[PDB]
């Protein structure tokens, strides 16, 4: 029930931290990379949708190149967030497709985010594109207005498990402190009764950060860092403690 | 609505820290309360049913006062568990009552521990007893089999507040990472609908560990560390505490 990359191990022992890069060009990035060299942290994830030339995937990748290059043996992860999902720009489906297929095929990422409800011969296309050179996809989904139930919750995630998803991902917003067990419920009852390997669950806002806090207990096999968002080293100082409690 | 003991106001901000003190003779207890003077918690709690002199009412108030003379400012919680509830000795109820009598009135304590099940009619009379000379009751249930219903739970820490409780408290134990959501769920239904003062809650174990860590964000307005299950180093648990307040 595991997934292996780079000699880390997602979905045993303590949820892993990932951080994101969110510059707009090169130089940007390579500030990042080189800030993020201070700090301890499993994956990185590059956050495309934050990049300002999105429409050239000579300078999407000349960018992943940079990255690779900058942090050789961390765990990369692509990631265009769509603004359909709560990203920072607009992308058409079929521009999607060409950067991470182009992302997919340069070697250049570990893994890939695809959002699930970009369609489904797109996912599946995608997902088999993928594992075909060796990546593998955190199929994910995201709700920045609201928590829908759990049994919707568990739906989708059993969903992502069918299409191939290597780690299975969804994020929903809180409305409310009830909310948030409603996603450690739902959490829980892939863990115990469905999963067949790592998935990711957060509950958004300040409201939501314990869920980002218990992944070990409910379920939940990766948390999102900052070098509701919270700094990587309280993170893993929490992590720690309840591994060890 | 919150209840506040020298300085110290429970029900507001972070959750309080209670660290158990547990020695089994008055030279233990000595030695105990000045070591523990140095540890960061909030509300230091007597477990009276360590203490292997409780024949003698002497002997309890005498170590009762070696602790209060060691850390004259701190909040102090006088609790003897009684067997029945996962205590480390049976004693008659008459006994339990006079213990909690004769700490209520000696001035030495700021609160006491009274289990609601002992009987309506000496809860209610002991509680009465407490208030007459300036103490809050902390009323405690516990099961350490399994953990009831949400609604069994919620029951029982309304009946404290009916009964007068300052602050009411339920601690009980998971037989699966399911029952802690009942028991967080539990906690947040008091928050939201029917706590009208502050609630301690706990699911105890390992499992339920997260349960002693998330008070702040469902409404538990204590939980306990360790000096020296579930019950993790103080100083982790303030750590914990931290992050999640300023987050
Ligand atoms: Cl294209
Ligand atoms: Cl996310
Ligand atoms: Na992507
Ligand atoms: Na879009
Ligand atoms: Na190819
Ligand atoms: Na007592
Ligand atoms: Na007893
Ligand atoms: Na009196």
């Amino acid at each position: 029930k595991t997934v292996t990359v780079k000699n880390l191990i997602i979905g045993e022992g303590m949820p892993k931290i990932i951080v994101s890069l969110m510059g707009r060009d090169i130089n940007s990035v390579k500030a990042e990379a080189l800030a993020y060299r201070e700090a301890t942290f499993d994956i990185l994830e590059w956050r495309v949708d934050h990049f300002m030339d999105i429409a050239s995937t000579q300078s999407v990748l000349t960018a992943a190149r940079v990255i690779r290059d900058a942090m050789p043996d961390i765990p990369l992860l692509f990631t265009f967030r769509s603004a359909k999902e709560g990203g920072e720009q607009t992308i058409t489906t079929q521009h999607y497709l060409t950067l991470n297929r182009a992302a997919i095929d340069s070697g250049l990422v570990d893994m890939i985010d695809l959002e699930l409800f970009t369609g489904d011969a797109d996912v599946k296309a995608t997902v088999d594109y993928a594992h075909a050179h060796n990546v593998y996809v955190v199929m994910s989904n995201h709700d920045f207005h609201q928590t829908p139930s759990a049994e919707e919750m568990v739906l989708r995630l059993r969903k992502m498990q069918a299409l191939g998803a290597d780690i299975p991902k969804i994020a929903v917003m809180p409305q409310s402190k009830h909310d948030v067990l409603t996603l450690l419920t739902a959490t829980l009852e892939m863990q115990q009764h469905y999963a067949d390997r790592p998935v990711i669950t957060m509950s958004m806002a300040k409201e939501g950060v314990i869920s980002r806090l218990a992944g070990e207990v409910f379920g939940s096999a990766a948390t999102f860092g900052a070098v509701g968002q919270i700094a990587v080293n309280d993170l893993r100082s929490v992590l720690m403690i309840l591994h060890n409690a």
